[PDB]
């Protein structure tokens, strides 16, 4: 009895464009290869898959990006076993 979730998951909150009058953001999401404060989580992922993609290994058929070399092939073997193109 008392099976309950604490689901306060509300990730986002940020719409706008322009300059900045103050540093803003915080150490919430960091691109693991360069210490740089991202508020948005997609901002962390994009700084990897574009620039800092040497350290991270993306299983090419899906956007599931690994942070290790064995994990790369382990998707294609286990969780993506139709994809040998
Ligand atoms: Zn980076
Ligand atoms: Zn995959």
């Amino acid at each position: 009895m008392g099976h309950h979730h604490h689901h306060h998951s509300h990730m986002g909150d940020g719409e706008g464009a322009g300059v900045l009058g103050l540093s803003a953001s915080a150490e919430c999401h960091l691109c693991p290869v360069c210490g740089e404060s991202f508020a948005s989580k997609g901002a962390q992922e994009r700084h990897l898959r574009l620039l800092h993609a040497a350290q991270v290994f993306p299983c090419k058929y899906c956007p599931a990006t690994f942070y290790s070399s064995p994990g790369l092939t382990r998707h294609i073997n286990k969780c993506h076993p139709s994809e040998n193109r």
